[PDB]
């Protein structure tokens, strides 16, 4: 069924990167620029859409999710490299989905004047305090898991439709904030990028991308959901047209609304903003300097809690039953401890994914830990594109998943080239290790 | 028999890199990194002839040479990738060592007042005129380039002879020049690195690798040598034991006689050199401005009429009969127009090597062209390193050429990561090519 698939990938795609950092994204590249992240991040994952909905497509392979379907379908070649590589890019980006539900806490505990260490020390106790228990949710309570998330996805169209109907609002006291209406002297403004002391194209596009990187969710459940073949490959193609087409309306609309580098005080007018207000260049409550703007009703604040919370649980309960499956294979001999566990659930896998979380949870930056899951997300994504290429070379019947050509290359060069721009010697690293990792397994007696 | 291929191996490596900028290499990082570029890249060299006399030990292959015995050896998915990426490398180090020939002929002539055109467009000029000389040699004339190069290498050892023989004169008007003796105020300052306006150490490695780098040459024939199996493995392996100790013992030598950055006048003493003499930092005749440093007798301009146009002899005469004999095997089948000739001599294959030498000839800087000879030659001494461990693990008998283990694999990942460091894109786009090479090659119907 849609409604099953769908909402547990567009869950899982409205992350962090929504409220809390598209609109530094918005103004450090402008709009004609942040529209053309939002298109080629869409393109590198629409291909891979196309590529793991032809997987899911050719058999009958109820069991298992996600690694029971692209390895037996591809071969334990590439299917015990990708299942090292996306159970390590789900372990860290629980880590992103938590200290960006840590920031937003923190920044609303700075106002009503709270301290409790330092200003970014408290960071590391909210995000030690918030996995301990995102742990005692993923071990016991499964039940209310899957069931009740859609009332934990109706507060998150709210948070939208709140901030849709509040940007239309004068609200008279809040324009020393940045904040205006629709003026065509602020959208001609932002249209152009004033990128700050080192962001670049390339990085405000590693900070954006994973944004738009959980669509394996969806196809993450297989022995779930009655009929896999009909509901994966529409649910997760039509999740990534929702998901676009909110952050093209985001983004067009919180650029051409509120100006960059504007201080909250008071001034008055009588060649830049040309309004009523006046400022210098050499501020706090604007655009670039602050991460979380907010149209009215700060309910908001509850739809962080909705958005980050949610994402980071179910890429808490992902990583560990992928990796469970994968030593239970037995491919990889040296990692056959994490397979044993208390209803199957691998309760030692938890504490990797735990020390994991932990270890990339401490640096308290939002900013340098999204590049290093963008990293493990595209490597992840360019050996899909890749596989299903190999496998149409190398005769696995497709069976039309919409398209299954051979223009899912075009998608594992894309999920290449970008990947080297982005951090070179950590994309060389990582494939070293997904081709030793793939010379290891074919030549193995077994 | 060993005369014949450790003569042909060591005048090839004996090249340009030698008198005109093995002085500015040692100038720029000092004496103490220097001599560390020598023995990395003779590490990364000294692996891969362990490597290549391990390939040419196994069978009794007697006809062709360095094609013919790396690709029935290793299969013809590597075979064609070596194939191509090899024949290239040797069409681009001929237009090295030819604007290498031209610059000493233009700074020879800038000397006793002659201006063709300008400073650097008559480089062009003498090199448009002297690979179609080069042409003339390499078409006609065969007996007279075999026969009659110790006369060829002989006045390369007396250029070697008089430079040592130099170095302990005094001359004491060559002084303001930046000559001296072998004093401990000069060595002592000269031991640390004053990198220049861009110049790093791996910059400074990309130019200096091709210096040691032809060592293929040794076995780049094997239906012209009686007894193949005992001579390439020592007359290889031998040459570069002469070449480093050579390397190491001119650029210690000239690090330890020569100031940097001294120019030529009259002065006199009455804290840098604490010598007789003293100059200003903001030269003409210094040793990091002018890159031909000489003791005396200046037959070292003919020491160079021998280095840089026997090399570049060697690598115009054998690039095409390597890319006519992948051509015979039609491996690559748009390719088959360069395998019909004139005593089987390609002169279609000429014409192509003598088009890719004159492109990479018209820039007119060494400087600019050495680090994409440097990226070629990692580029096919990492597939070399890399293919023979694959053999090694898909089981081809080695036969013992006196190391034939999987420390291969770590001359293959030093090949990698430095080609890497120089120029990441450049190596990026190589490896892109040299697995589509693969996948091509192992997936078509023959
Ligand atoms: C940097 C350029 C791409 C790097 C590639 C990383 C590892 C990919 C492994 C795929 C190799 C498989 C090729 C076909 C092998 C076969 O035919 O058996
Ligand atoms: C042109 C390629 C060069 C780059 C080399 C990439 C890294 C290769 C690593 C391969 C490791 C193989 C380990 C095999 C272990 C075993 O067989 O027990
Ligand atoms: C950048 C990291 C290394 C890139 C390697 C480039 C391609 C060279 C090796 C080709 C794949 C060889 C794998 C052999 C596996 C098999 O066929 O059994
Ligand atoms: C790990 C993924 C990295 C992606 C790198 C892929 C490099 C390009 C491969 C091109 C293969 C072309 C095969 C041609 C097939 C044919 O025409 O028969």
């Amino acid at each position: 069924w849609i409604k099953g698939v769908l909402v547990r990938c567009m869950l899982n795609i409205w992350g962090v990167m929504l409220f809390i950092r598209l609109s530094w994204i918005v103004g450090q590249a402008g709009i004609g620029l942040s529209v053309l992240v939002i298109m080629m991040a869409t393109v590198v994952t629409t291909i891979t859409g196309l590529s793991t909905s032809a997987i899911a497509t050719n058999g009958f392979v109820r069991g298992g999710g996600a690694y029971y379907l692209i390895s037996r379908s591809l071969g334990p070649e590439f299917g015990g490299a990708i299942g090292l590589i996306f159970a390590f890019a789900n372990a860290v980006a629980v880590a992103m989905y938590v200290v960006g539900f840590a920031e937003t806490v923190v920044e609303l505990l700075k106002e009503h004047s709270i301290l409790m260490i330092d200003e970014i020390n408290d960071i590391r106790i909210i995000g030690a305090i918030t996995v301990v228990i995102l742990l005692g949710i993923s071990v016991a309570g499964m039940e209310w898991e899957a069931k009740a998330q859609i009332v934990l996805l109706v507060i998150l169209l709210l948070a939208i439709g709140d901030f849709v109907i509040g940007t239309f609002i004068p609200l008279e006291s809040k324009k020393p904030k940045g904040f205006f209406g629709y003026k065509s002297e602020i959208f001609n403004e932002n249209f152009g990028p004033d990128f700050r002391e080192e962001e670049t194209f390339f990085s405000v596009f590693a900070i954006f991308f994973p944004a738009a990187t959980g669509i394996l969710a969806g196809a993450n459940i297989s022995g779930d959901l009655a009929d896999p073949q009909s509901a994966i490959p529409k649910g997760t193609l039509l999740a990534i047209l929702i998901t676009t087409l909110v952050y093209v309306g985001i983004a067009v609309s919180v650029g051409s609304c509120v100006v960059r580098d504007a201080t909250g005080n008071v001034n008055d007018t009588i060649d830049f903003s040309s309004c009523e207000s006046s400022p210098c260049s050499y501020l706090m409550n604007n655009f670039q300097v602050m991460s979380m703007v907010s149209g009215f009703t700060p309910l908001i604040s509850a739809g962080i809690f909705s958005a980050t919370l949610s994402s980071a649980l179910a890429s808490l309960v992902s990583a560990p039953k992928i990796f469970q499956a994968l030593c239970k294979d037995n491919i990889y001999p040296a990692f056959q401890m994490f397979a044993k566990g208390y209803n199957n659930e691998p309760l030692r896998g938890y504490i990797l994914t735990f020390l994991i979380a932990l270890g990339f949870i401490l640096i308290a930056e939002l900013n340098v830990i999204a590049p290093i899951i963008s990293n493990f997300f595209l490597a992840s994504y360019a050996l899909i594109n890749f596989s299903v290429f190999h496998a149409s070379l190398a005769k696995w019947r497709p069976a039309f998943k919409y398209y299954n050509m051979w223009i899912s290359l075009l998608g594992a060069i894309l999920c290449c080239i970008v990947m080297f721009v982005i951090n070179w010697w950590a994309a060389l690293l990582t494939y070293v290790i997904v081709l030793g990792l793939y010379i290891y397994v074919t030549y193995k007696k077994p």
